[PDB]
């Protein structure tokens, strides 16, 4: 079966521009666009075509697994709705290039009957090697850059969720209310910005970028980011960290630089794990029912196996709010 | 190719009959053992006979992965040595008979290149599915009940870990000195116990029943044992719990029954981990080397697979306690 590689190499160019093609993305000349699609028909090349097995296909270092609250929440309601529909799954995983080439070599050989695809970053390749392969897959977490109706997925309202979040650092008064926002490759980093931005707009307050920090969802990018946001604005009154480890490390900076928690700086996290429960003090954060995400996600891929439908399906599942001592 | 399955239903029996005929076991009459080895030459059966992808598969459920620290150690280790001889892994779970049909079944069918076996249980199918089908496979933990000299695997000297624990609480004067135990149908169960019991008779004092109970290295059988344990023996002064979990629960029990860690018992456990650093106070614990465990197990698959090594091999690394305040 002809893949992106036998286009590439045909055509003269490497897979980023065969990828760019593929996507219809402005950043391809004209001429070389053409080349590219002379190659695909040459080939006959198409990019968008049991086992009782699914992969649930993390793409992060494996250590992140065990990092982050998230993921055993998603894998517990993954394990529970597969085992109710008689399927089992493996775990995979990996963040670097050579890993996605041989996890997708190896998902295109008719291992698995369906992928489910967690934490990917924009421009991964791994639905593009699925897609071409025919493997079906559902997303945990909306693709960021594909039009949605084109794809199955299940997400959480993060933008309500970063709402929630900033709304509460306003009601309780505060008025220099930074973000350790999420990376900006991630959908819920985009999202949660996202309701943030909005929050404050719907207050009639400023939305100001020098209050604005990023991390990539660990502890360190927190640490990091907390001590930038007390050099540019040491007025800072309140944080919304976008995971608990973003908001834990938050609360040690900050105690570190001398403000208290609540009374100096307000803290609200993401994720209402046992992070934020164990925190000093406990921390305030969104609550996202990831159990119930998981065993959705496994729930749309199985009907899409078994032909029980055929069409996308989205689903987007709500958020609240557990206020604790933090903010 | 002929299963087991088969032999069953031609002899007339159920699969742990056959199982027990395959392994030798006294645990069959002399007539059934007979028909059940005649339907294996009827059959032909044979019961010990690239992809780049090696199953690491833990005979747990998958919250167990994430809830005990032994098990990202591990997973970071063999993710390491895989990649840097061209492998990638999947991981697979289950604890349940069910989980264990379907995964061996998979396994059986030619989608990975070799299996790593992690937190077996006595008794355990897989590694005989794994055997009918050819599929090479090495340990993380020996094998119970298995001669030692047929299988290859890296396991950890729990005998004397579990020495280097007790020994720790005879040298420091106590007197009365439990163990909560790991489960009897593990072999790391079976060895910290061993070697408790080891320490004990080298110093000259009587091994006790009454001061061993048994958890199943989970925090709420912790919790049960050292409960059972004061119940038992109000005078016990020393505990060496089995894993660090069982010596958290260990240590909440203690002070809920208004015992001082360490001046009215002292506690030692096992997997030198986060637990152990953070609980209150720090706890005493035997730290092993889960990481190069996992390379080792890792390195020794893949010699296997490439045929490097043709016999079976077996590494059995040290350990060392880490001393903090508890015990
Ligand atoms: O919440 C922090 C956690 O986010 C993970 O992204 C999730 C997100 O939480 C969820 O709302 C959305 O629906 O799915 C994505 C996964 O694709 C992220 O993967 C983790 O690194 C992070 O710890
Ligand atoms: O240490 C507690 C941890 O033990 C795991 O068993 C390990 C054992 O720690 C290790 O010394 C031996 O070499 O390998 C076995 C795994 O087969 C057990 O699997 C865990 O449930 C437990 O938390």
């Amino acid at each position: 079966r002809p893949t992106l590689e036998m286009v590439a190499a045909l055509a003269g160019v490497g897979r980023g521009t065969v990828s760019r093609v593929i996507n219809g993305s402005d950043q391809v000349s004209p001429a070389t666009r053409e080349a590219v699609k002379r190659a695909i028909k040459e080939l006959g090349y198409v990019p968008n075509r049991r086992t009782d097995t699914v992969a649930l296909v993390v793409s992060e270092n494996n250590q992140k697994l065990f990092a982050e609250p998230f993921y055993a929440g998603i894998v517990l309601g993954v394990g529970v709705a597969l085992s109710e529909r008689g399927f089992q799954f493996v775990l995979a995983t990996g963040r670097s290039g050579i890993e996605h080439e041989r996890l997708g070599g190896y998902l295109a050989g008719q291992h698995v009957d369906g992928v489910l695809l967690l934490s990917l970053h924009r421009d991964d390749p791994l639905p593009q090697m699925l897609d071409e392969a025919g493997v079906p897959y559902v997303y945990g977490g909306r693709p960021l850059g594909v039009p949605e109706e084109q794809v199955s997925y299940v997400d959480i309202d993060n933008i309500g969720g970063g709402r929630q979040a900033t709304q509460r650092l306003i009601e309780t008064g505060h008025r220099r209310i930074a973000t350790i926002a999420g990376p900006q490759d991630m959908v819920a980093g985009v999202e949660r910005l996202q309701g943030y931005r909005e929050a404050l707009l719907a207050a009639g307050m400023e939305y100001d970028e020098t209050l604005v920090s990023y991390g990539d969802f660990t502890y360190d990018s927190g640490v990091a980011a907390m001590r930038e946001l007390l050099d540019r604005a040491p007025d800072v009154d309140a944080v919304f960290a976008a995971s608990d480890l973003m908001g834990l490390a938050a609360l040690r900076v900050l105690r570190a630089s001398g403000r208290r928690v609540p009374e100096d700086v307000a803290v609200v996290g993401y994720d209402d794990s046992t992070v934020a429960e164990h925190a000093e003090p406990p921390m305030t954060s969104v609550n996202q029912p990831t159990e119930l995400m998981g065993r959705e996600m496994a729930r749309l891929l199985v009907d899409r196996i078994t032909g029980e439908t055929t069409e996308p399906v989205r689903l987007v599942l709500e958020t609240h709010l557990m206020v604790r001592e933090s903010g």
